[PDB]
RNA sequence: GGCCAGGGGCGGUUCGAUUCCGCCCCUGGCC
């Protein structure tokens, strides 16, 4: 009922970037972002008022959050990246990439209308990650990781210029100059991706990791060791679909494998790494070798003593990553399936 | 909104087991 309010109070609001992208790409979203060419707080305040919902206004920020059902909506006054009015375009030009710099009017006057100045819709059509201007990567070197994320997650490719700049930025050292926190969280974001591996491939292609993770350096075993896990993760997800896991961290572990900074747990520390992870990590050094090596002697029944390690699945997955004892574990899951169904 | 965790819940893997996970709920932390 925002189109109405905005009118009552002679304002212009629009949903923006992030969400508009997914929309075009036909993807349901519960997090919606708005940009008001006036005072967002008031808009948000009256909005909740009319819905009888609580509001969290953040003055000085010119922002306010509220929730209607499972709808998490955020209103923000137009700006220039934190004075004066500032038009939508101005707020929209300080954005990520063209596919993320589009807006849709929720103004009754011209409702539903898609607003794109930078040809984001085209880039979205031609599958392209393109920045708004030359200094883009310099202004915020986190966008590097972002660029790759989307490129990886959407199977989009970087424009000639964008790739050219992106490369400049990396060898210009900016990755080692950005607010670690931003970079860190950005990676956790990618880490959550389902096409995370394909994202990781791009990290290789531009030597990004070699700058963020200190003791890191790419080696072919690990690479195909990654794809190998891809195979497990895929099938497993199909069968033992009953119980899954944030497969993403498994990949990271393998990358972390061949540890660096004194068993670089310090990285898993920066990373808001879950329990099973910070755990399944320590178990690598102690049993990745023994478990496997000592496993080579079994008839049956000692499957039962290894079943105690599944206390946190993952490991059960990092084993198939060694051909020899692959089908062994493949039959385990099926095996126990005969014990529960005598 | 992710995770520390300090106290619940409706479902579970087992024969249980507040030790195992799904999540939700609450209490104080970090991005
Ligand atoms: N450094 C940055 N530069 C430009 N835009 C940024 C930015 N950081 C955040 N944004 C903007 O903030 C929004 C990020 O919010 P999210 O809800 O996580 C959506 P997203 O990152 O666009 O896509 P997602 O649904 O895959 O997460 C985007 O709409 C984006 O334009």
């Amino acid at each position: 009922m925002v189109g109405q309010i905005a009118k009552e109070m002679g304002l212009r609001a629009y949903i923006v970037g992030g969400v508009v992208r997914d929309i075009l790409l036909g993807k349901e979203v519960w997090d919606v972002d708005f940009v008001v060419e006036g005072n967002a707080i008031e808009l948000a305040k009256e909005l909740a008022r009319r819905h009888g919902v609580n509001v969290h206004p953040f003055p000085e920020f010119g922002t306010a959050h509220l929730k209607i059902g499972k709808l998490k909506l955020e209103f923000a006054t137009a700006r220039r990246e934190t004075v004066e009015p500032a038009s939508l375009k101005e707020d929209l030009i300080r954005r990520d990439f063209t596919i993320n710099a589009m807006a849709i009017s929720v103004n009754l006057e011209d409702y539903g209308t898609l607003i794109d100045y930078f040809g984001g819709l085209r880039d979205l059509k031609d599958k392209v990650i393109r920045v708004l201007h030359p200094v883009s990567f310099i202004e915020d070197p986190v966008r590097i990781l972002r660029a790759l994320r989307f490129a990886g997650r959407l199977n989009f490719k970087l424009s000639r210029s964008t790739e050219k700049l992106l490369k400049q930025a990396v060898n210009l050292g900016l990755l080692k100059e950005a607010p670690r926190g931003r970079l860190i969280n950005e990676i956790k974001l990618a880490l959550r991706e389902d096409r995370f591996l394909e994202i990781l491939e791009l990290y290789r292609k531009y030597r990004v990791l070699e700058e963020i993770i200190e003791g890191f350096q790419w080696n072919e075993k690990v690479l195909q060791k990654l794809y190998a896990l891809r195979k497990v993760v895929d099938w497993h997800a199909l069968e033992f679909s009953e119980e899954r896991i944030d497969y993403g961290w498994l990949y990271l572990l393998i990358l972390i494998s061949n540890l660096d900074y004194e068993r670089g747990k310090h990285f898993l520390e920066e990373m808001s790494a879950p329990s099973w992870v910070r755990e399944t990590y320590k178990f690598m050094k102690f049993k990745l070798g023994s478990l496997k090596e000592e496993l080579k002697k079994a008839k049956e029944n000692y499957e039962v003593y290894r079943l105690l390690k599944p206390l946190h699945t993952s490991v059960l997955l990092l084993l198939m990553l060694e051909e020899e004892l692959k089908e062994k574990i493949k039959l385990y899951l099926e095996k126990l399936r005969k014990v529960k169904l005598p």
